[PDB]
């Protein structure tokens, strides 16, 4: 028994997530440069490429609050193989909230579109041109909540639906953009207004496997119809909030945190690149892959959760765990090769190569410790209210490594090191080994007794 039927249905079930999580990565990340960069980017003249990326930026930290519509969705929980139903109105609920959300982000999004700060080129450009196409971008999270049923929670947990819109989607926005981006048979676009057409037709698309996939259920029925508003089941929203709160602010207001301190400690050069370039870029993938595991073993573990309420833990858990370390492990160290060739990344001449090189280093180190950090947290702590505790958690690694990795770049501004910008890239990982220490003594908390259907009893 011990480790056999461990990595047995360990195995097996990250896998059956495995594969279609990370496929739908090369959705976003995919689709995303792809149509994104390749017309709207050295066609309205690399002012495209500036421009439209100031452009989804602001999104970047709206799709964040979409998360918190997205922990709610790991309420794949109430099919534990047990309220097999009542989640028809547990989801349409959610759903809602999609809706009373990117309303409340419209806002922010036509205002300061026409405040930009100054006015560079991507103003009217990219401004109010993705501006409406971000219209869209509101009816998208609608669809994502779809995702949330399906995609991810797939009612019990089936996660196809990724190469669903996944290798489809990326696919129709391609030509879509070609036709609009400028193409032409109807209307010509530009840059900005195309990445942003394309975006419309995205949704669209989103819709389409949305009912499709999810009404149709080609294999299952036990589905939606008859929904309504709520109050309470919307303070259970605030709930779907105390959970969902603990994860936007969390992975994106960290975002924006994220973005600061590199930024703060981007004049450290002409590195920029080499920081920039090397460690975002690459990184930034081999990142999206411990991520994908997550939500496979986080939604994974939250259905075991549900059963007989068993051992997901030492399973989900110490399964989804070792394995990232592969990944990291073997992503990490296969990253180690490709440094040269990969630091060429972004077409330029040696540009940082060498200590690019050197900061290609710090990243699959960080992807190793980064990975450990993303899945139990997220994941396993994923589940709840850890999501409000891993939150917590999730600072205590941000000021401590940071401040700690700056002024560990400071450090050198300090003590001594070799290289105080690469060297502070590196406190960086400090912090996300540090919080990845963080949820291990969140070691399920005395591990579970019947305190887990206590966790959903502030959750239920
Ligand atoms: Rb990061």
């Amino acid at each position: 028994e011990n480790s056999v039927h461990r990595y047995k249905k360990e195995a097996s079930n990250l896998i059956k997530l495995a594969t279609p999580v990370l496929i739908a990565s090369v959705a976003q990340t995919g689709m995303g440069f792809v149509d994104t960069i390749m017309a709207g980017g050295v066609s309205a003249i690399d002012m495209a490429a500036v421009s439209i990326a100031a452009s989804i930026w602001l999104p970047s930290i709206l799709f964040g609050v979409g998360l918190l519509m997205a922990l709610v969705p790991v309420v794949a929980q109430l099919n534990g193989a047990g309220r097999q139903h009542k989640i028809p109105f547990e989801v349409h609920q959610g759903l809602i909230l999609a809706l009373l959300v990117s309303v409340p982000i419209i806002a922010v999004l036509f205002q300061t579109q026409f405040i930009i700060r100054f006015m560079d080129v991507e103003e009217a450009m990219a401004t109010k041109t993705v501006g409406y196409m971000h219209a869209v971008i509101f009816a998208v999270p609608a669809y994502l909540l779809f995702q949330a049923l399906r995609s991810f929670t797939d009612g019990m947990s089936l996660t196809k639906p990724a190469m669903v819109i996944g290798f489809i989607g990326l696919l129709l926005n391609i030509p879509l953009n070609w036709i609009f981006v400028y193409g032409k048979f109807g209307a010509p676009e530009l840059g900005g207004v195309g990445c942003g057409v394309a975006t419309a037709i995205v949704y669209w698309i989103m819709l389409l496997l949305l009912l499709f996939y999810i009404v149709t259920s080609k294999r299952l029925a036990h589905v939606k119809v008859f929904e309504t508003f709520h109050k309470p089941q919307p303070k259970e929203l605030i709930r779907l909030f105390r959970l969902g709160f603990p994860v936007a602010a969390a992975l994106f207001f960290e975002v924006t945190l994220f973005a600061v301190v590199a930024l703060l400690v981007a004049p450290l050069g002409s590195t920029v690149v080499a920081a920039h370039q090397v460690a975002l870029n690459f990184s930034s993938l081999v990142f999206m892959f411990p991520m994908s595991i997550g939500a496979a073993v986080s939604i994974r573990v939250g259905h075991k959760l549900g059963e007989q309420d068993t051992k997901g833990a030492a399973i989900a858990a110490n399964v989804g765990l070792m394995t990232g370390l592969a990944t990291a492990c073997i992503t990490a160290l296969l990253t180690v090769l490709f440094r040269e060739q990969i630091a060429l990344l972004y077409t330029e001449n040696q540009v940082v190569v060498a200590l690019a090189m050197q900061l290609l280093l710090f990243a699959a180190i960080y992807q190793c410790m980064d990975a450990v950090q993303v899945v139990a947290a997220g994941s396993l702590r994923g589940y709840k209210d850890m999501t409000a505790i891993f939150h917590r958690t999730f600072i205590s690694y941000w000021v401590l490594g940071l401040p700690t990795g700056y002024i560990l770049g400071m450090t050198n501004w300090l003590t001594e090191q070799p290289l105080g910008a690469k060297g502070f890239w590196l406190g960086f990982i400090i912090g996300l080994s540090a919080a990845a220490l963080m949820l291990g003594q969140r070691l399920y908390w005395l591990q579970k007794q019947s305190d887990d259907v206590q966790l959903h009893l502030a959750a239920k």
